[PDB]
């Protein structure tokens, strides 16, 4: 067994650092994960491969002619604690649909073998301001069952988890895909837990884990480090380690229940963050 | 003659804030505006229209039976200073295109006569985090001139206005759509100004204004109000009247020169943002 799982969210709100470090302490555990990138910034690997990114499929593909003359062993590499990883790539801004490096990329792992059965967990980290197209098809057609979505007390954070989250709903009739919780990636104001929880209980999931702002990320991420490999005695560490826990035990899988924007403002307003 | 600007930036930036209150300050000054909503969220025009949001086109379009059926003076709701408004609209997530709205309303305002010899300005408020579909359409269509991105300091921020860039950059063999400037929206990070500035030198444009963060927007926006009209003695009115006035003035409409990743990050290093 193999659990793929998708890390959504709103740009800039903590994808990538988020899934890496998860990703690092599910390693540092012993278990082996792939990291399939599916946002267009193309550094949702760079963490694990100490690395400025990663080159993508689109492009590697572009220098091999097709798809087909690439090989799973020339784009595939492995990073920190074995950890596998892989970038989509996309478009060029202006040019075509920005999503549908995503479909290529995932179609050309699952015909090369890449979701080979000693494999625990696969992380797509997804761009999440569209649900469409190549970004929504890790939901469409079936690809992530386990949806995480990273967010913050920020309005616009929020907005973007309730649309992740009618995604879910509208592709509920087939497959099995499910949102498994709501990760808050702290703007260190008051209340944001309690509001992300109260924003997870409407939605009928849970937050999983309240993850610190703390600035021992951005020094590890100038040495181009997980936290977990840069400093593993780190306070930020064991966040990371208790989110990765989380995951691992979580069974709370939902259909969820998007709420209006007239309840979005409500949660808003009753916890004082505006 | 008109002015057609249209306001980028990734989600949450402060497009539609910036772009509401500075279209007041205009009609507080005499001139006639429209703003055209063009991010799915839809509520760009609310702070005008002293309301929730506004019915899209799509939705009006819906219970017509055809856009052919939507009469303009049905569509266009005139709000604070005679400034007039629309909504796109845009499908549900995971259905089609999350841009497909955005075509059909310009071609809509277009045909329909909305574009009348009086107007001074038109100002699209567009979804920056990808670029393209509907979202390219005022790019690559050459629907608005000028465009303007919303931006901060943060990496993301940074990264959309210079993915927008390399939209503009594209379709600069016809059509005249230019950079007209960034406009940066203060996180109250030191050295945030002079960021924007060297950022902006780079692309060849400038930083035509810094808005600073103010608690006002938000007494402001809680009443559905842009500053403007809440409290025009506020500091922050000047703000905006202060941006409204370099807009009105500027005279720099440039093809950009889009910086690598590389460039970003020294950027980011040297003005101790990290
Ligand atoms: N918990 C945290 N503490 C401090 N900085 C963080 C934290 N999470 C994210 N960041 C910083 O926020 C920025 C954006 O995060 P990233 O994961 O790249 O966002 P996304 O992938 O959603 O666009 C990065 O500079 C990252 O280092
Ligand atoms: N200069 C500012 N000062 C205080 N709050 C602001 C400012 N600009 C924007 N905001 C707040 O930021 C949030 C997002 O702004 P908005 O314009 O809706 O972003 P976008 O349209 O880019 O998604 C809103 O709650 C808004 O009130
Ligand atoms: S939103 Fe991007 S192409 Fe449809
Ligand atoms: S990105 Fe949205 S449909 Fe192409
Ligand atoms: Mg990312
Ligand atoms: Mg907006």
């Amino acid at each position: 067994a193999m659990r793929q799982c998708a890390i959504y969210g709103k740009g800039g709100i903590g994808k990538s650092t988020t899934t890496q470090n998860l990703v690092a302490a599910l390693a540092e555990m012993g278990k082996k994960v792939m990291i399939v990138g599916c946002d267009p910034k193309a550094d949702s690997t760079r963490l694990i491969l100490h690395s400025k990114a990663q080159n993508t499929i689109m492009e590697m593909a572009a220098e091999a002619g097709t798809v087909e003359d690439l090989e799973l062993e020339d784009v595939l590499k492995a990073g920190y604690g074995g950890v596998k990883c892989v970038e989509s790539g996309g478009p060029e801004p202006g040019v075509g649909c920005a999503g549908r490096g995503v479909i290529t990329a995932i179609n050309f792992l699952e015909e090369e073998g890449a979701y080979e059965d000693d494999l625990d967990f696969v992380f797509y980290d997804v761009l999440g301001d569209v649900v469409c197209g190549g970004f929504a098809m890790p939901i469409r057609e079936n690809k992530a069952q386990e949806i995480y979505i990273v967010c913050s007390g920020e309005m616009m954070a929020m907005y973007a988890a309730n649309n992740i989250s009618k995604g879910i709903v509208k592709y509920a009739n087939s497959g099995s895909v499910r949102l498994g919780g709501l990760i808050c990636n702290s703007r260190n104001t008051d209340r944001e837990d309690e509001l992300i929880i109260a924003l997870a209980n409407k939605l009928g999931t849970q937050m999983i884990h309240f993850v610190p702002r703390d600035n021992v990320v951005q020094r590890a991420e100038i040495r181009r480090m997980t936290v977990i490999e840069y400093d593993p005695k780190a306070k930020q560490a064991d966040e990371y380690r208790a989110l990765a826990r989380k995951v691992v035990d979580n069974k709370l899988l939902v259909i969820p229940n998007p709420i209006t924007m007239d309840e979005l403002e409500e949660l808003l307003m009753e916890f004082g963050i505006m």
